[PDB]
């Protein structure tokens, strides 16, 4: 499984700041064994694709579940493609929790993004109350079951596991905690799909990943990379890309 | 009050289709006495601004309430400005009723858009049940009251009244239904702000405006323009810009 690092810029950037990230990502040096994608704000898809080296993929941070229609403020997968970009991040914690997007909607978006030809990073993960209530596994398995009916091409999926309590808080999951879930998810793929899919699908970890803690997480046998927020905006992002 | 016509493309378009809209807007003829704005999908702000003649304003179809932050999938007024665009549509029915945005949030959005120096089209409007139940006025007055604390510059606001029942359904409001609401809203401005703001603030009508019906609507004393959805995607739009 090729190591995979996504940088989620969330609601951060302007042309000048994006030039800056591009500049330090160019210089790197970036490991050629890491597959790298950056998720830029909805309004910078085209710009970021034009300016970023073709070896780095570009992701929209959200999209809707049909190609066009009466959805003021939304963009479709066809539009992401038209902007020259190949990826979309879907069901991010911030969309599930700040903006109330339910599992059903996320599944439908993932379905439509795949139909449209995009590669998708579906996001899953339990809340603090789930973690403390020893229901982490049941919660993430349920999120996976909700996505299953719409995952129509596993070769174009990279699953991101992000404990809600770990996002933006500095409270990153320990390598042991993350490895445990990733292994559960990988067997979930064997039991619900097949072994080929389980053995080839990247499962990445996100939740306060830093240059300081990334090596110890990457070591773990079922952690295939990272989804990175705050650290993606700074030059340290290079070390995370190079965590192996 | 200068006649104002906005075209809301919603989730429609790609570069080629936007090229087509621009081509027919260039041909015109467009009245110098109509202030025209188009609202494009989030990912086309920079592209539309670059190719659409600059006598035409560009609006974002949505934005969030802070300049940057942990809000995957959102864009800020600072980004809209960076993309070369001056307008944003806020509180559109489709955001209220498909994506459940509450009045408080919309008001905070308007507040921040104005602070960051954008021009804003706040949308208000009653549901069929409100209209049948004889409570249109109470509904649109509450909506205005919700906005009021955050309207920090009336000179950069155009209010859009769009009966929810009239959007995309072809069920256009009669010139009388629309005028009655517009006259009430204007009186609301006199009572809650002042006479100068009441006389100078554009109040525009939206909800299935066509080339066929725009003249009768435009003829009304308190109807200062339109917010146009479906008809904005077709050359028909020119005749609506010229409705007065």
């Amino acid at each position: 499984r090729k190591f995979f690092v996504g940088g989620n810029w969330k609601m951060n950037g302007d042309k000048a700041a994006i030039d800056g990230i591009i500049s330090f990502m160019k210089t790197g040096p970036l490991s050629p064994n890491t597959e790298v994608v950056v998720g830029c704000p909805q309004c910078y898809l085209m710009y970021t694709r034009e300016h970023m080296p073709a070896n780095i993929g570009i992701a929209a941070q959200n999209c809707y579940k049909v190609a066009k229609g009466a959805f003021t403020g939304e963009i479709s997968p066809a539009m992401v493609k038209d902007c020259g970009c190949e990826w979309v991040i879907l069901g991010h914690s911030e969309r599930r929790n700040v903006f109330g997007e339910p599992d059903q909607l996320i599944s439908e978006k993932v379905g439509h993004a795949l139909e449209a030809g995009l590669k998708v990073i579906p996001c899953i993960g339990e809340k603090l109350e789930d973690r403390e209530g020893n229901r982490t596994q049941e919660v993430v398995f349920a999120q996976m079951k909700a996505l299953l009916p719409n995952i129509s091409d596993w070769s174009r999926v990279v699953l991101a596991y992000e404990p809600v309590w770990a996002i933006g808080t500095g409270k990153t999951a320990s390598p042991e905690q993350a490895q445990e879930v990733h292994a559960d998810l990988r067997q979930w793929l064997r039991d619900n799909v097949n072994a080929e899919v389980a053995e080839s699908t990247r499962i990445i970890y996100g939740g306060s990943v830093s240059a300081g803690n990334c090596q110890e997480l990457a070591k773990k046998g079922d952690i295939d990379g990272f989804l990175v927020g705050g650290a993606a905006l700074k030059p340290d992002f290079v070390q995370i890309i190079n965590a192996r």
